């Protein structure tokens, strides 16, 4: 079944889920000189303050931080959504090496990693819906660049080692995801869709423009997990990253 390997990555990905090669697949190139400053981009409104964070969960792809989302706890509005956008989980796309990891690059350049926090439009009733719409997710995207350590990531690296191999799950609550946001609200953003299968095109996307940074050693750790469940071979998570789509008749604006 899919994954990220030679025999199952992304290239194969078309024969099972054949919106591969659809209209607005993500992630892209954010061609800066190209995207277009749009004036009626209202700011970003991250109401981040009341969310509650319940488990991490090691899924063979990443491992996702999990937010209960029966309540607007911590929601997403302004730019160019439409309606509030409820915080469901955040996850990360690595690499390998540092030179490579993340999903989206902006003029080619690629970073070490990318965080996604997914959020699901509320006008849907509950996320089931909300894959089925246009205009479902809103997934906010940041670039993490190697430098100084994040120190709001730590709580995350020392918790990896419980969820080592697929299908773990450690009790990760009360981590606030505020301490993983730059200090800029800029962004860029473009219709695309889910990154990974079943590759559906329901994302506004909204990447911002401010990358944070992280030590190596951090980063380091998000190495050390396994796309393996136990007693299987071990295969590092490594390079879960979908490379760049084709544009194909859409323009990114730009808030900035
Ligand atoms: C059957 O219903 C579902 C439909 C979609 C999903 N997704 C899991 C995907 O792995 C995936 C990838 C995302 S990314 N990299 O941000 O573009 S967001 C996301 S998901 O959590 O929405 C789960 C259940
Ligand atoms: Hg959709
Ligand atoms: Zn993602």
């Amino acid at each position: 079944h899919w994954g990220y390997g030679k025999h199952n990555g992304p290239e194969h990905w078309h024969k099972d889920f054949p919106i591969a090669k659809g209209e607005r697949q993500s992630p892209v190139d954010i061609d800066t000189h190209t995207a277009k400053y749009d004036p009626s981009l209202k700011p970003l409104s991250v109401s981040y303050d009341q969310a509650t964070s319940l488990r991490i969960l090691n899924n063979g792809h990443a491992f996702n931080v999990e937010f209960d989302d029966s309540q607007d706890k911590a929601v997403l509005k302004g730019g160019p959504l439409d309606g509030t956008y409820r915080l469901i989980q955040f996850h990360f796309h690595w690499g390998s090496l540092d030179g490579q990891g993340s999903e989206h690059t902006v003029d080619k350049k690629k970073y070490a990693a990318e965080l996604h926090l997914v959020h699901w439009n509320t006008k849907y009733g509950d996320f089931g819906k909300a894959v089925q719409q246009p205009d479902g997710l809103a997934v906010l995207g940041i670039f993490l660049k190697v430098g100084s350590a994040k120190p709001g990531l730590q709580k995350v690296v020392d918790v990896l080692d419980s969820i080592k191999t697929k299908g773990k799950s450690a009790d990760f609550t009360n981590f606030d995801p505020r301490g993983l946001l730059p200090e800029s609200l800029d962004y860029w953003t473009y219709p695309g869709s889910l990154t990974t299968p079943p590759l559906l095109e329901c994302v506004t996307w909204i990447v911002l423009k401010e990358p944070i940074s992280v030590s190596s050693e951090q980063v380091l750790k998000f190495r050390k997990l396994n796309f393996n469940g136990e007693g299987e071979p071990e295969e590092l998570m490594v390079d879960n990253w979908r490379p760049a789509q084709p544009l194909k008749n859409r323009q990114i604006k730009a808030s900035f």
